[PDB]
């Protein structure tokens, strides 16, 4: 192995393109993105042969440093003209690429920084304020993006993934937990009702990876979509396991977007203990990862 | 000093008695609580001389394990019949020194592990769901409750008090930080439009102390409320400093709540760096600390 | 309340003034620090009614910018020709009342940056490091001072702690909790012999404002001497409460230091479950406080 | 993907076994563990063909509860007689597989809970104690193994990884970094004398996976031995960057040894700005990923 660059670019960016055009689900309201305000954690990874002597011989020559790196991101972000994060991370990969020769790879990773609106009266009524936001530290979209200079300095991507990360939802009732293994390593005793609370990162891919830039809005697949059919689906379903309840996620969001070719689940049980009255319990988290595909 | 008890007790309840009949305010749409779901991280200390043997003789009689003061908060959550964390407190410390005739003193602190709500598809039609959601990182309803057994134990409460903590607002335009002192310390240029983003923790206190336990609703100050004053006040306001705009804050809740004696506010902040794009500062932050009264 | 400051104002000096000629006590070797890295966290809180209008009108005439006091604070250190963090903050307070007759009152906390030293080898000679240290994450030595301005424009420090923080101590045999309170509320087994892990926060106040300056450093109390008391008293304790445990390592540190006028504890218990194997207990912690006077 | 499991098992045994016999170098006075303390924080992944139905059915015929599997590391971490922690996860790994026929693969990731000696006097006489520790949250070892049953019904280890994590090492001087690329995104200056701050995490392979146990401790390559090659590596360098200094770090691990195979670097950069005085950078950090091999 053999990269560098530079993690935590926080970059934040008042009126964006207005994400519009968008298609809507059955599950989700979600009809766009005002984007008053925008913000982004990026992490940037660069690679390439002609970085070797940066190492073993200390040879600064070609090295870009990595807070150059970082003011390359947060200039960007000052001239992007496009509405997602995703075409974002295009945007300043092919930038990249084109600036610096020697670079033979780049990888880009941009989280949202949540805000959510708020509310003021002004001339009679309470409505939307257009200056004042909420931070959220609650979930939050993820985008993904890798780069390669070819032969012939074209450029390839040669991965794309978005995401949701940081869902924490607990259903209070309708769910079991029954029928598992009991031998000589088994104490957990088998509930029928219990309040299941999973944490979820839900990450998709797209059969076009144009589909994940916005350019038409239509084909995108936004994590505010992902996050209601995700709600809608526990609510829904009598789980009998977190492994059961991720497949039939996975599934009802390959049907809603058929665009997508895989939706990938890392979850964490973290339910509460039963002392109605629960408490929380020891450090110990259960976890599954499953691929679901069209 | 002299005390000892336990610490993050967190306890889980569901439906709890619904919060309604509340009084509602221009700022905010607050009508009261469903309560389907209530958390609560709770912190007890308690004290008496008659503790002073089990530190200097290792004399354990009169101890109370802090295991089972636990015990004892969620017990009680169990069997509570009102409808706030301010009145479940006094639940508890009532009951607590009345169960333990050789402690004088109790203090309780109860933070609210706040739910939202999530959407979900049934019978035709996307509703809010009864079932299922969405644990909230961000900000929170505190309460503070201190009790003592007088000599002829009877038992007084000594201070109360209610809050918001973790709200984090950003206002992206309409603020100024300008005439400030400039001398051979100063280098902050003055700026006449900055994106200010504050941290605000609320506390506020009743000249009734049975106004907050919500027994009769109709004079029960509820912190979503106060949210709401504080981002309607932050919007109407063309901010000359943090200091300013919490003055600001604190005379309008005083003025919609006249039932209260004082509101606390203790600010960071936590504004952004220009490099528009606006990017993480330094770690150092200001703060400002104050108190309005009626 | 009115008060404003400056919060996580990080700060790094090398090659201070060494501490030296302290007093040693048989449970450390502790004579002094070499200072070739001096990290400080300094929290800076002023007071003063002409603050009144910067709250009440808007008016930054009167308002340091809390900025302009982390500058201070850093070209302060840079001047600093004292050997400890008691005497830097009394350096800055006095400063600072001196400069801006217009504050009344100064409340500072600093917080060390603790650096431990590391191995090199030269000429086939294993040595600590001149310039090469680990940051450390364990306990770390505290100060706190307040200084006021009378009426007759005298300074005068009204409160001085210093203190140690972040020690974490385990016992693997020799504590007991046993003959506690056992009602309906109980069911924690006694333990005869458990392996107790106590946090400890430790603080002192001298009888003499002066001795924490380290000016005389055959007066002066290290935190590290500290450290090493407790974990003397700790091994020869059959402790039979962190109660105990608390109260006989205060009476050491007096008796160790007659020139201390008092300690106070701030303990956490956060003893393993037994399944010898262990694990981590769940998120309820107990937590003990007391004072011992000289 | 398909697999599911368990993290944060934490773990605490008391008298493992000692290691002993440890082949001793210049650079490090680390000749064997003691282990009356052994703390591991274990992360367990399960998986295999025969698991699909638990996920696409909601079939747990054939789950092993995760809770189970905490059971399962718990009790042998009782039952290891070994000397390391790479042993454990073998022993733990080849006792699952035995035990679970439908399970075709297992991950096994163990991290140190490092505690550290601490002081105790007796009859006028400071020595280690052999009962109290401090718990360390500083750097730790790691291991991880990767096993996998065979059409064969042998058993396999398919990767096998040790390391050390959290190092946070400044050094004061002999720092450059200069003559990287100026261009119109370049705003950094060039620095002949900077007090670099890294954070490292180091990581190696055997050529012989069997080495790793400790089984025949001559070739046991112990995580603090490598934390000593770094710091005098450190030391001893006039870096040029960091990518130069972990180069030169893994050359000489590989040379003290031979019976490595590769050494891999993540490194981060956390030095101070300069306000002779620092302080913390805004957050934004640099990172370096490089493999030395032998
Ligand atoms: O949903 C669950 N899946 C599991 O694998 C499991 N194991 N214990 N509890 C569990 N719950
Ligand atoms: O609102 C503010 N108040 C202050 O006191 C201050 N100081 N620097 N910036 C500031 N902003
Ligand atoms: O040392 C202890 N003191 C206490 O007060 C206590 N309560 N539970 N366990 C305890 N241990
Ligand atoms: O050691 C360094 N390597 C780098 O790549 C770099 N970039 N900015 N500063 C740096 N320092
Ligand atoms: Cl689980
Ligand atoms: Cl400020
Ligand atoms: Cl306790
Ligand atoms: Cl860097």
């Amino acid at each position: 192995v053999m990269y560098y660059g530079k993690g935590d670019v926080f970059a934040y960016r008042t009126y964006l393109k207005p994400l519009t055009g968008v298609r809507t689900i059955p599950e989700s309201p979600f009809s766009g993105r005002d984007h008053i305000l925008f913000g982004v954690n990026v992490k940037i990874s660069v690679g390439g042969t002609k970085l070797l002597t940066s190492f073993t011989k200390g040879d600064n020559s070609l090295v870009v440093a990595t807070d150059s790196m970082k003011n390359f991101i947060q200039k960007h972000l000052a001239s992007y003209t496009g509405t997602t994060i995703e075409g974002f991370l295009e945007y300043v990969a092919t930038s990249f690429l084109k600036k610096y020769s020697h670079i033979e790879k780049i990888s880009l990773i941009g989280e949202e920084i949540p805000f959510e609106t708020t509310f003021a009266v002004k001339n009679g009524n309470r409505a939307a304020s257009e200056l004042v936001f909420k931070k959220s530290r609650n979930e939050y979209a993820t985008a993904y993006l890798n780069m390669v200079r070819n032969e012939d300095n074209t450029l390839n991507i040669t991965e794309q993934q978005s995401g949701l990360a940081g869902l924490q939802l607990i259903k209070v009732s309708g769910n079991s937990f029954v029928g598992f293994i009991r031998d000589e390593y088994t104490t957990l005793p088998e509930d029928s009702n219990r309040p299941l609370f999973v944490y979820l990162n839900i990450k998709w891919k797209y059969k076009n990876t144009e589909d994940s830039f916005g350019t038409n809005p239509e084909n995108y697949v936004a994590a505010e979509q992902i996050r209601d059919i995700a709600t809608s689906v526990f609510h829904e379903t009598e789980t009998l396991s977190i492994q059961h309840l991720i497949y039939l996620i996975g599934r009802r969001i390959l049907e809603r977007f058929p665009q997508l070719q895989e939706v990938y689940f890392e979850s964490q049980n973290h339910t509460w203990d039963k002392i109605k009255v629960y408490t929380e319990p020891r450090p110990p988290y259960g976890f599954q990862c499953f691929t679901v595909t069209q």
